């Protein structure tokens, strides 16, 4: 994991005291901006480590088959012991929602006749963009399961607060991909490339960057002048 921002470190911080709790973890923040890799540390670092990690994206998958998904099996059952993330939750269906705190609440997932209930040890993490509070006002996501949900919440920076970090990833990024391409020295970027790459919003965070670089090292093509012209946008030329 690259950066020394202190915003960043300082969620690191936050993520070594919470791994090994058992409770349930928000994650709040853009796209591209590491919530599955600090899931997985979450995991990782926890007692759990040598558990399961099960991992799902709520947009992965068509609404009406979230429910069995989640509880053919479920991702619950294949995390027990162990732990689950769950990307992209504020377009979760509300009765999955409704059962979600259920599962959070009563340990045990729900069934239907025959079969009694299927206790399951799982340690939750979920993840999100909105502004889930703001969804609770907007009667969008259960205020019940989000007063139950963020036992606490991670807070991960977007790239363009974490500004010091950009050239840092951006040269690591770079020659990376100068080995990919077998250049012998990544040949450093130029004032312009450099304001470039500060001024912009990086929209997509470290997935649009390490992409972008990868892009521009590829065009320039060169060991014998520094990068000059750093492609955001493919789609212009
Ligand atoms: N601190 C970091 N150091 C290096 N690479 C990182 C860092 N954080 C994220 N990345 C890289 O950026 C990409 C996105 O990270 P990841 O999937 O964890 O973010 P995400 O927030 O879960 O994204 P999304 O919800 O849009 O799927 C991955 O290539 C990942 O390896």
């Amino acid at each position: 994991l690259l950066g020394e921002a202190n915003s960043f470190l300082e969620v690191l911080e936050q993520v070594s005291h919470l791994a090994p709790l058992d409770k349930p973890v928000l994650i709040i923040g853009e796209r591209g901006t590491g919530k599955e890799l600090i899931a997985s540390r979450l995991h990782y670092l926890s007692s759990r480590w040598q558990g399961p990690f099960i991992s799902l994206n709520c947009a992965a998958l068509n609404e009406n088959l979230l429910d069995s998904e989640l509880f053919h099996p479920g991702r619950f059952e294949r995390a027990d012991g162990g732990t689950l993330f769950l990307d992209e939750l504020a377009t979760a269906p509300m009765m999955v929602q409704e059962k979600l705190l259920r599962v959070i609440e009563y340990g045990e997932l729900e069934r239907v006749g025959g079969s009694q209930p299927l206790q399951v040890n799982v340690r939750l993490v979920c993840a999100t963009n909105a502004d889930l509070p703001a969804m609770v006002n907007e009667g969008t996501f259960r205020a019940d399961l989000l007063d139950r949900l963020a036992f606490d919440v991670v807070q991960l920076p977007p790239l363009r607060e974490r500004e010091s970090d950009i050239m840092l990833m951006a040269e690591y990024f770079a020659i990376q991909m100068c080995r990919e391409i077998k250049l012998p020295l990544f040949p450093g970027f130029t004032e312009r490339a450099r304001e470039t790459l500060l001024n912009y919003r990086w929209p997509g965070n470290i997935r649009e960057l390490k992409n972008v670089v990868e892009r521009s090292v590829y065009r320039h093509g060169t060991s014998d002048y520094p990068l000059d012209d750093i492609i955001i946008d493919p789609f212009k030329r």
